[PDB]
């Protein structure tokens, strides 16, 4: 059974609600982004209308084999009518194709559903600026003050400089980057670009990347591993055993691996600046965990919400425990009292 926080009152709409069977009364299923906790349940046998971005639509078609007749892609930043209700999709600054949805209810209520997002001040000049929002369905992944991490730009700067130094010192080093889903593509693309290489990967990952409308992509990625000095591997293979084994396969072309594991937040963030980050090393293998986040920090989240001044907030993450829910409600009240809405 579908939980309440995936239902849009006064509509026949649900958001990211594919794992509950047929939801009573749902005339259109919205999908915010192509990540497995959100699409869980979709397949080629799904026969209700799905509304989503162009990029999400490419992935539904090519990776999950959803039939074209049920895929309804919408352009961003454009007022659209769906089953008699005005909607707008906005960029969520999450992974490729990820959106927030603004719903304009027939009774005059306005609802913003953020999906998953990394709040940014640039959102304060989208179509959000033009009217009041009554209810906010909020990505609360990191809704606690301990969650600090650097900007995406600082993290990429660290990775580019790290990789460029290592390979200039040793032209026979291989760079490996972990992945398990879409998002965080800037990590491996930025590193390959500074090294003048394409990125090598499996046919399945290449297929996924070809759905994402990235400019000049044919110039940046390849399935030919042997022509490339930046390789992508599944995240589970980014450990001393998995990399040792991968190095065997490269046929004495390389004598050193430097590997990156983009994580979300980790507790080493409470003590250590990005500048100061060091790898785990064994032999000729080094592994850097870098805190590249596609979710709001606490401070970014707070700033967005205090700007928006919603009348009510409904969290969509960390909703399973009483202690979590109580913690989040206390922060929402502080924010409201401090800003005065
Ligand atoms: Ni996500």
């Amino acid at each position: 059974t579908c939980p309440f926080y995936k239902k849009i009152p006064g509509t026949g709409f649900t958001v990211d609600a594919f794992q509950y069977g047929v939801v009573e009364g749902c005339t259109a299923y919205f999908l915010t982004h192509f990540h497995s906790d959100h699409y869980a349940g979709l397949s080629k046998h799904f026969t209700f209308p799905v509304y989503c971005s162009e990029i999400t639509g490419n992935l539904l078609k090519n990776k999950l084999h959803v039939q074209e007749q049920y895929i309804h892609p919408l352009p961003l930043d454009t007022e659209c009518i769906v089953n008699g209700v005005k909607v707008v999709l906005l960029d969520a600054n999450h992974c490729p194709g990820a959106v927030m949805i603004l719903f304009y209810l027939p009774n005059g209520t306005v609802i913003l559903h953020t999906g998953d997002f990394r709040a940014d001040p640039s959102m304060e000049r989208s179509l959000l600026a033009d009217q009041k929002v009554h209810m906010l369905y909020l990505d609360t992944t990191y809704c606690s003050p301990e969650y600090t991490f650097p900007s995406q730009q600082e993290v990429i700067r660290f990775a580019i400089n790290t990789a460029f130094e290592a390979v200039t010192l040793n032209p026979h080093a291989l760079v490996v980057c972990g992945t398990y889903s879409i998002g965080k593509e800037k990590v491996f693309l930025a590193i390959a670009d500074v090294l003048g290489s394409k990125v090598g990967m499996s046919q399945e990952k290449y297929k996924t990347l070809q759905c994402l409308n990235i400019p000049e992509i044919n110039s940046l990625i390849t399935t030919d591993m042997c022509s490339s000095l930046v390789h992508l591997l599944p995240m589970m293979q980014i450990n001393f055993k998995g990399l040792q084994s991968h190095l065997k396969k490269c046929g004495g072309k390389y004598n050193q691996i430097l590997a990156f594991r983009p994580t979300g937040w980790t507790h080493s963030n409470k003590f250590t600046r990005i500048a100061d980050v060091i790898p785990q090393t064994k032999g000729n293998i080094s592994i850097y965990g870098i805190p590249y986040s596609e979710h709001s920090s606490y401070l970014e989240m707070k700033r967005f919400v205090q700007w928006l001044k919603p009348q009510k907030i409904i969290p969509t993450v960390n909703v399973g425990t009483w202690k979590s829910r109580s913690t989040m409600e206390k922060y929402f009240r502080e924010w409201k009292l401090e800003a005065g809405y």
